[PDB]
């Protein structure tokens, strides 16, 4: 079993800043899992972040650190072998978050997101640098429900300032892109019972510093509390040790690095 990208695939990712759809799970399997996960999300008894109104809580950040199925999701070979083909075999999953969309939600115009924390503007991800430090993170956006044009799917732009495709996904399919890739989104114009649920997991090679400058902090903002936070070594080895790391989830799920 190997899901590394071909030189071709890797090439078009380099060209577009994204690649998708890529199958992670069969639609029925994804749905089966999401049926469990959806209910488990409700129990926060072991969630690493406390009750708050910050987006870390409201958008359920890093539940892969306490929900078994999410813990397994970020470890999946279908995800890891692919991301590894892009930024290396020594991979860290430093975050996961949910992206729901409901009837009436508006779309967004063309833009690119930054990895700075909203509450403080502090950079969350810092790459090694000679002066400006790169701050991007490969994001794996998995459709837990279908992502359609009708329910507000994302929009990606081919090629890379200058030199409108809808990324529709079936449950279990994912789109992989740099967190700062140019994108937009359509408004949700479907029925009120048709919600879209995307689960995003973000990865950075081991040499990247996650949550820099927080050595003596816990309360970080936006509901994020680093006390029980740790990045997960998804594959390879960590020759750095400069990041908070979680070898095990709050429920005892052991994260055994995959040797692509
Ligand atoms: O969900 C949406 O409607 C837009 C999402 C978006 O623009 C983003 O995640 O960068
Ligand atoms: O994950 C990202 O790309 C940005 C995250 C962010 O801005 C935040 O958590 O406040
Ligand atoms: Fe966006």
């Amino acid at each position: 079993a190997n899901f590394t990208f071909s030189p071709e695939e890797v090439a078009r990712f380099e060209r577009d800043g994204y690649i998708g759809p890529v199958k992670i799970f069969e639609p029925e399997e994804m749905t089966r899992r999401w049926n469990i996960i959806r209910r488990q999300l409700l129990d926060r008894s072991l969630a690493i972040y406390p009750d708050s109104n910050g987006k870390a809580n409201i958008s359920n950040y890093d539940r892969h650190l306490d929900i078994d199925l999410l813990a397994e999701h970020i470890m999946r070979p279908e995800i890891v072998d692919r991301v590894g083909s892009l930024i290396g075999r020594n991979l860290l999953c430093w975050r996961s978050e949910f992206f729901p969309k409901y009837q009436g939600d508006e779309g967004t115009d063309w833009h690119q997101a930054a990895t700075f924390a909203h509450a403080t503007g502090k950079p969350q991800i810092i790459w090694p640098s000679d002066r400006p430090a790169f701050i991007g993170t490969i994001t794996v956006w998995t459709a837990f429900t279908h992502s359609t044009e009708q329910n507000g799917c994302l929009q990606l732009m081919p090629g890379t300032n200058y030199d409108a495709y809808p990324m529709v996904l079936k449950p279990g399919e994912a789109v992989i892109f740099w967190s700062n890739t140019m994108h937009a989104s359509l408004p949700h114009t479907g029925s009120k019972t048709d919600y879209r649920m995307g689960f995003a997991a973000r990865y950075v090679p081991t040499q990247v510093q996650v949550y820099p400058g927080t050595e003596n902090l816990t309360e970080y903002g936006d509901g994020i509390n680093l006390e029980k936070y740790g990045a997960v070594l998804t594959s390879g080895v960590d020759e750095y040790g400069h990041n908070r790391i979680a070898r095990t989830s709050q429920r005892g799920y052991e994260f055994v690095p995959r040797q692509i």
